[PDB]
């Protein structure tokens, strides 16, 4: 019973007392202190804001938010690609306890609408890219206040900028090193609201609190599951701030005193010269990168000789993905953490020390698991696979005025229920198999597209792949794939399709076909778009 729950080991020292605000206050203030450390700096520009300047900036924010008249409990919103401001209204926030809901810079009008109808934000800090599309969905929207422009220098047509901001709202010599975060409730004062349409329906707000963001902070700092990266140490991150995956890397960075190199976008050239003139030790990256690490020849044309630590996460790694990335770098193995926006970060992660091929890890300290029969919900054993559900301190407080989908998600034993079909092995170690409604209906079989795709990979002319399944009278769903090919290789449908056959069961047969494509269309955290592999498998 209790026999088949898995538990995180104790944390190597004990949780920190304070705010998530409190906490990051601590360590901002700290590498401030020590002669030109750097925070963050755009690949794209080479433009650096140091801890010095970051300390200043959020203190000044904070400061001025309050004498702009926001309280704790009140709600602002960030809609920006990522860059060098972006966290500046984050952290400042924190500081005060006013709650923090990122906006996807990519939304339309409708998602944007939705998103905000939900947190209903009293100001909304945006970048020159997305000050158009905010303008015209706030005449909407009434309990949008104030727009605050993060990126430019001078205000444009009757908007502010962030300097002027803080100009108007705080005095010139104002005090940093007196300034002090709000002390309050860390367990019941949120802290993000992050956009999830979880196990099913529509996007929905997840609440994480303060409690939620400095267990995340004892994770980042463990020895045992922490970055093994030393502070003041390159990393270069590719994931979306507005995403719990790179929000709560990005914030435990912070902690860390990590130089944090940034992009907006992903470009193979510039990656690689970034991870190179800054000398990264280490990356936090998505499945699709991790085939390009291993399979590239541009990354013979640069000085990588620094980067040791190698992350993926966001969406199933092939176990081969992995061993051929360690193996290219001469590492003893790649990072990998698991974890969904209501568990507010990784809550399975890759510990010093233990790594097992095709394992995104074991669970963190201040977590349990468990893996649940699906018909059943029996609790299963090793080697098992079922439904994964996570108990633990990251758990989110629940969705935003939205007390049934809480309920739906977390059940009446306290059990998170991921939605992810995997297993875990005798001494720990968790598979993801993939999430349960990726499946594909082969008549009465349940394929899992991440095992079709894992072998694809290993074929050395392909360097990306997307399963699902295609419309049939006769079966439900017939398994086919969309292959990208290495630049200057050739493959024909029918080589792909025997690869396949040779090493799966028949049920797991791409008998839907396979279709060449320039790029799988995944989102910004990994995840396959299956509906767009139909359309593309269907025209
Ligand atoms: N490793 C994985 N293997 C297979 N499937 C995966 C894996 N990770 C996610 N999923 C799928 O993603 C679905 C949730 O998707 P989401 O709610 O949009 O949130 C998210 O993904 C974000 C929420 S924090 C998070 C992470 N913080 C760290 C920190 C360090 C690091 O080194 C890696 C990571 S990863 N992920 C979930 O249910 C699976 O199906």
């Amino acid at each position: 019973e209790d026999k088949n729950i898995v538990y995180g080991p104790e944390p190597f020292y004990p949780l920190e007392d304070g705010t998530a605000g409190e906490q990051l206050y601590k360590a901002l203030k700290k590498y401030a202190q020590l002669p030109g450390t750097i925070a963050l700096t755009d690949a794209h520009t080479e433009e650096n804001i140091s801890y010095a300047e970051l300390l200043e900036l959020t203190c000044r924010l904070a400061e001025s938010l309050k004498n702009y008249g926001l309280k704790q409990n009140n709600t602002i919103a960030v809609c920006s690609e990522n860059n060098l401001q972006f966290f500046i209204p984050v952290i400042a926030a924190l500081y005060i306890g006013v709650a923090v809901a990122p906006v996807n810079d990519k939304y339309t009008e409708r998602e944007l609408i939705n998103s905000l109808n939900i947190s209903k934000p009293t100001i909304i800090f945006c970048s020159k890219k997305t000050l158009q599309k905010i303008l015209q969905v706030k005449k909407k929207l009434s309990y949008i206040k104030k727009i605050i422009i993060l990126d430019s220098k001078e205000d444009i047509g009757g908007y502010q900028c962030l300097n002027n901001f803080i100009s108007q709202h705080s005095d010139a010599n104002f005090n940093v090193s007196n300034f002090k975060p709000n002390s309050f409730d860390r367990d019941e004062q949120v802290a993000l609201i992050m956009n999830s349409s979880g196990t099913t329906g529509l996007p929905k707000g997840v609440m994480l609190t303060h409690k939620n963001l400095v267990v995340r902070f004892s994770h980042c700092r463990d020895p045992i599951f922490g970055n093994q990266i030393i502070p003041g140490t390159a990393i270069l991150t590719v994931i979306p701030f507005h995403h719990g995956f790179g929000m709560f890397t990005t914030l435990g960075y912070f902690t860390c005193g990590f130089r944090i190199v940034l992009m907006h976008r992903f470009e193979e050239e510039l990656f690689l010269k970034s991870l190179q003139d800054y000398k990264v030790q280490s990356t936090l990256l998505v499945p699709t990168l991790m085939a390009f690490f291993a399979k590239s020849p541009l990354v013979d044309k640069y000085d990588l000789s620094n980067l040791k630590e190698i992350a993926s996460g966001g969406a199933p790694l092939s176990k081969e993905v992995g061993e051929a990335v360690a193996k290219r770098f001469k590492l003893p193995g790649i990072r990998q953490g698991y974890g969904l926006t209501e568990t507010t970060s990784a809550i399975i992660i890759t510990p010093e020390g233990d790594v097992k091929p095709g394992s995104t890890g074991k669970v963190v300290p201040f977590f349990s698991a468990k893996v649940v029969d699906l018909d059943t919900g029996k609790t299963l054993g090793p080697n098992q696979r079922g439904e994964l559900c996570f108990k633990g301190d990251m758990i989110m407080k629940g969705y935003v005025n939205n007390p049934e989908a809480t309920k739906e998600i977390i059940d009446k034993d306290g059990w998170l229920h991921s939605g992810d079909i995997g297993y875990y092995d005798e001494d720990g170690h968790f598979f993801i198999v993939d999430r349960l409604k990726s499946l594909i209906k082969y008549k009465g079989y349940q394929v899992a597209p991440a095992e079709l795709e894992s072998i694809l990979l290993q074929h050395p002319s392909i360097i990306d792949a997307g399963v699902t399944g295609i419309p049939d009278e006769d079966a439900g769903e017939l398994p086919a794939a969309c292959v990208v090919l290495q630049p200057g290789k050739h493959l024909t449908e029918k080589e792909v399709i025997d690869y396949v056959a040779s090493q799966v069961s028949s049920a797991k047969r791409l008998r839907g076909g396979v279709r060449f494509v320039d790029e799988i269309p995944k989102g910004s955290t990994g995840k396959i778009d299956r509906k767009a592999l139909r359309q593309i498998l269907q025209k």
